[PDB]
């Protein structure tokens, strides 16, 4: 039948809920809140709500790994949609914690945390199926022997869910929701995503490699920062997609007494050949080959040879992936890179802004988090921390909230039960002290990030706006045009004008508009690199975009050499890497290199030049309207009074920056903060405020800083001009 | 394999060793292949162990024994001659090398209808556009580029062809058709292997791509191929061939597009070391890598090695005395490579003012070439030939564009096509997304032309053209011996 889809992924965190298209939905029948019933590979069947969801197109139907396990069908899969509608309301269900979860847990657990799930919404049920709920830090999976003579149960107040729990094993069909999955990696979406396409095609059928000759991907590079999830998303992507995932430890292979540790090498190999088709991961090739030529000893030779001999061997049964995980690529020696030997590198990179918090929910949907928590807030405050802190300072707060009950429920030694565990609460107190607690492991790496600046956070610029989006989303969406016309479309932006004007905030909201990595380069960085004669490290850089591609290279700060040396001719040592460095990267149309100048007069010309930043974008002051749009990006967040004259303050600042504005902005937050505590600390030495008033911006206003003005302001206007070159060429006109 | 010699048991490794040159010599004359002789055999001066050092002095003993059964090829691959230890390069031991490089432009098209003959390519792709997109790729990333591409276009196809657990027959495989979707993505997903190496290549520049310079051309093609082709008469009269040519003249004017088209029209490599590079292994005093270069040369021959800015060192040093680390380096390369006489040493200076004097010398670049700014005849090809790929309507009036721009270099005029180009293309963008929101251009019209020439850009002019005609002229030394005649 037509009504027949293709899983994928959901983007919610619902159980027993099927996301799908609405063209799809209204041509398989489907209401609003329809209940939609589909049919695995295998004899079980599971009822769930429909979803509108615009992310997803009619083939692509989401669904989680709750309505995947029990339906036997892998990400990736074939599903049989039939509807079949019946009231059938519930009838003393038979919902039962049977599995290995359940260890060390007893108490009322059986309706502590059901009854605000599995009995609200009126959510379908099935039996001979599981379902998971994540309640008081623990996820248990609940299998349902009986619901009613019928293959579509609705829950009801008369299900009754009464107790017959028993420690009755599952079964091997079932898969284990605790063991990890697509779901438990939320800080890597183009990098889990690279990793899918990669295998899937050779793990899922790999009968159609043995039929077409192709050269199947036999060996991923995975490399990024120790506990960044790199053994996570082998596992996740090698147990979901897969059936068998190896994991020799690589101290272990490096650690063995020579020949035994040879013949464990071997025999991990052989048995992932021998079984089916699975996955070797390699967590340590770091550590079990390194660089080759730095090595002293000539046995540890002989394990990098045997290595490389064995993965040059691989290139048989056409169904065998071997990932492995490293630190950095530029680590190992130069011959574990070659053609068919980790030939794919998956750069996974420290994660990112709103990547951090999509691993914290990971790691606290199990958990509470009360009502009181700013997760978008920590997820800010966590910079520099590798999923593996995450999970720590998520395990540390949870931690925070059960010694702080252990003084309220004294003398407890036992199961403690799982209703406490359902009243435990963690607040801002225990996040924050875990906070203070935790260190970060990667943060001296660059950071690849996604930013959260949009065009609303960018006040004014309305022309740049419209040439950058015109410059740079033009030519991803409109190839065959740029072709047809002969024209390599412009790559680098060089952004001159006066500092703190929204160089950096443009370039953030290029990268968030096409959705592309961004690496800002500042100043510190380039001026560290030119002193420690570290030239080098560029390379390093470029690499790291070369990685992370689409990236939107932001070299901000490009005078900052050249002011360190007073402010002769130019052409400086890391200056003259990054001018190489561009015109390596000339070829790539996938990588932008916006550049940035509060001085650009004093800049090395070679940087002007086709290939290089060629295109020139000059950011002015903002003038009377756009610095409006300005005041109200920077205080979007704050609570200012309506009373306020946001367009007034416009008018009465006159050269005033983007900086400027927002350090105004702040000091008026910062007046109102100091005299809402004023109020508050002295009610309570005597037994307030709910906006920004009048008062505030009044005073924050006496202290208004002009940081550029008069002929600073020329000294752009003098760059236009020599950088307009109109030469006298205006206003000409061929003839008739 | 190198690594399997590398890894067995010692004893056990040099007997296949020896095994392996047996069974060569014992079936019949065959070729032993050494994947890893840089593993194998690496510097002994810098080995610890010394079972390593057995290993390659074992290896050297059987190179050296290895003189008899007049049929034996031994090859042996590495990454590069300076890795090896000094004594795998001795007569009868792998004395000759033929370096191979990285794939330079159109070879890599030359590479990818060898990974696609086979597969499809529908009728969209433009096989020519994504060999100049696939720069510093070795053929290995080329082999997965096309294998990319092909898995991406099954796997989109995985969705269409439902259920499929079969050999998948060989009838839609026939109607698969890899487009330009699939190669774009894995050329975005493809990494460069060896980018940082330089590219010894063999330019698509021709003489039609070089507008005006008829003179210059004449030149240079009397200069450089007729020694190629007429070596008795150069030896008759007793004279060396001038080798090495310094194009001085204002900044993108064409030296580098006359010395790739000179490349291309005598089908010689072409190694161009532009002034990023002269300027790294300057500030590094990375002198010792300009050895390399040269090298690189010696590898590749013919060559017609171009030093793009060879004031660059001199313009970051203020514009005393000259003679930087790198210039004295090249200096002495250019002494050393001037009884090669299969390899040319064109330089190129867009400040000649400033420049070693050492430079200008027999054996070093002694002839010097003067690339004038483009005159009216000559900006009409130059716009040409920089719109022969545009498709620029017929009412345009390209030889007025030539009047108009006096002092308007070839780069510049390049630059006011180019945004001419850009015009007509956001303005066919802007009418397709009108039309898109709503529901064009076939060429760069003349209005487009109109807008790009309000940014007409003048790099050079006035005092700095009068420069390099002061350095023509302090460099012409006519000295009042013009016209001057011998006595009957
Ligand atoms: C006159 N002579 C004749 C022969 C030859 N001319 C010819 O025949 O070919 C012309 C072409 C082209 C072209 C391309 F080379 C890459 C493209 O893809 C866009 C893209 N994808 N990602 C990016 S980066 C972006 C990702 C978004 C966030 C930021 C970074 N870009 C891109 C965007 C802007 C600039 N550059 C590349 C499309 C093309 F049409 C040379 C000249
Ligand atoms: C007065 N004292 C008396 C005794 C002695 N004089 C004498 O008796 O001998 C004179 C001679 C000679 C000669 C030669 F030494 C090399 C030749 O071959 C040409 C060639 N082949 N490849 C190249 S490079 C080219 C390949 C094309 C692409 C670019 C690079 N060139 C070449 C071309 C231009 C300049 N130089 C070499 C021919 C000769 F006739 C010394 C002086
Ligand atoms: N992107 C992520 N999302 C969720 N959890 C993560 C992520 N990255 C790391 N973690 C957590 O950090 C831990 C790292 O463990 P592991 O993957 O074995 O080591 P490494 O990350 O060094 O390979 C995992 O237990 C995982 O729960
Ligand atoms: N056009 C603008 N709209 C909104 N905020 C701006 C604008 N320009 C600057 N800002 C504010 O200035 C602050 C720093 O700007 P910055 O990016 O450092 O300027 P520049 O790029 O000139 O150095 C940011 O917090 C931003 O909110
Ligand atoms: N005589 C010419 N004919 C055609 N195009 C030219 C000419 N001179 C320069 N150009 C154009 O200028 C651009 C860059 O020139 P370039 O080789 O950098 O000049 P220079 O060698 O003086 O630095 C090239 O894309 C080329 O198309």
């Amino acid at each position: 039948r037509p009504n027949r889809l293709i899983v994928d992924e959901a983007i919610n965190e619902d159980n027993s809920v099927v996301s799908l298209s609405q063209p799809k939905m209204d041509e398989l029948q489907l209401f609003r809140g329809d209940t939609v019933l589909l049919k695995g590979k295998k004899r079980r069947e599971a009822v769930c709500i429909v979803l509108s969801d615009d992310t997803c197109s009619d083939e692509k139907i989401r669904m989680n790994r709750v309505v995947r396990n029990n339906l036997r069908v892998r990400l990736g899969d074939v599903i049989s949609i039939q509807p079949c509608p019946d009231v059938k309301y519930g009838k003393r269900i038979h919902v039962l914690p049977i599995d290995d979860t359940v260890e060390g847990i007893t108490g009322n657990l059986f309706e502590v945390y059901l009854k605000p799930y599995f009995l609200e919404a009126y959510r379908p049920i099935r039996k001979g199926d599981i379902f998971l709920v994540r309640g008081g830090m623990r996820a248990v999976e609940f299998k349902v022997v009986e619901t009613d003579p019928s293959p579509y149960c609705i829950v009801a107040p008369d299900t009754v869910i009464h107790c017959e729990g028993e420690p009755i094993k599952r079964e091997d069909e079932e898969e284990s929701l605790n063991e990890v999955g697509y779901d438990d990696i939320g800080g890597c979406r183009k990098q889990l995503a690279q990793i899918k396409e990669m295998v899937e095609l050779p793990l899922r059928h790999p009968a159609l490699f043995k039929a077409i000759g192709v050269k199947p991907p036999r060996g991923i590079l995975l490399y990024g920062p120790p506990g960044t999830g790199k053994t996570l998303i082998a596992r996740a992507v090698a147990n979901e997609t897969g059936a068998f995932f190896f994991l020799i430890n690589g101290p272990e292979i490096m650690s063995k007494l020579a020949g035994e540790s040879e013949s464990n090498l071997r025999k991990a190999f052989e048995e992932a050949e021998k079984n089916a088709p699975a996955i070797i991961f390699i967590d340590e090739l770091d550590a079990i080959a390194p660089k080759r030529e730095k090595t002293h000893g000539e046995v540890e030779r002989r394990i990098v040879s045997q290595l490389l001999t064995l993965m040059d061997g691989l290139k048989q049964r056409a169904h065998v992936i071997v990932m492995a995980a490293t630190n950095r690529p530029n680590s190992i020696d130069p011959a574990l890179r070659r053609f068919g030997r980790f030939d794919r590198e998956v750069d996974i990179g420290i994660p990112d802004a709103t990547g951090r918090l999509e691993i914290l929910q990971i790691h606290t949907k199990n958990m509470k988090l009360a009502d009181d928590v700013d997760l978008e807030q920590v997820a800010n405050e966590t910079h520099g921390h590798v999923g593996a802190d995450l999970a720590a300072l998520c395990s540390e707060a949870a931690l925070q909230a059960i010694r702080k009950k252990m003084d309220l429920i004294d003398l407890e030694d036992e199961t403690i039960d799982a209703e406490v565990m359902n009243s435990l609460a963690v607040t801002m107190d225990d996040f924050r002290w875990a906070l203070s607690q935790s260190n970060p492991s990667a943060l001296r790496e660059t950071v690849v990030e996604v930013p959260q600046v949009t065009w609303e956070d960018i006040g004014g610029l309305e022309d740049v706006k419209r040439e950058l989006q015109e410059l740079v989303q033009y030519p991803v969406e409109h190839p065959d045009k740029f072709l047809k016309f002969g024209m390599t479309p412009s790559k680098g932006v060089l952004f001159y004008g006066p500092p703190g004007c929204g160089k950096t905030l443009l370039a953030k909201a290029i990268a968030n508009e096409c959705q592309a990595n961004f690496i800002s380069i500042k100043g510190p960085e380039l001026l560290t690199m030119w002193f420690g004669e570290s030239e080098a490290n560029v390379r390093e850089i470029f690499d790291k975009a070369r990685q992370a591609a689409p990236c939107v290279l932001f070299f901000d700060e490009l005078d900052s050499i050249a002011k360190a040396r007073g402010g002769g001719g130019a052409a400086d040592r890391v200056i003259n890497q990054i001018l190489t460095e561009m015109d390596g990267m000339s070829t790539k149309k996938n990588v932008f290199i916006i550049g940035a100048t509060n001085r650009p007069d004093i800049i090395d010309p070679a940087i002007l030049r086709p290939g290089r930043l060629d295109q020139l974008i000059y950011i002015p002051l903002p003038d009377e309207k756009s610095r409006v749009a300005i005041l109200k990006a920077n205080l979007r967040k704050s609570p200012v009074a309506k009373d306020v004259d946001l367009e007034f303050l416009a008018k009465m600042t006159n050269g005033f920056s983007g900086a400027d504005l927002t350090e105004i902005c702040q000091r008026a937050c910062k007046l109102a903060i100091r005299e809402s505590i004023e109020s508050e600390i002295r009610r309570e030495r005597e037994r307030p405020v709910p906006e920004i008033r009048r008062d505030h911006f009044e005073e924050a206003m006496r202290f208004a800083r002009r940081s550029v003005s008069d002929n600073d302001i020329r000294k752009y206007e003098m760059f236009a001009q020599t950088l307009q070159q109109s030469r006298g060429f205006g206003s000409f006109r061929f003839p008739s």
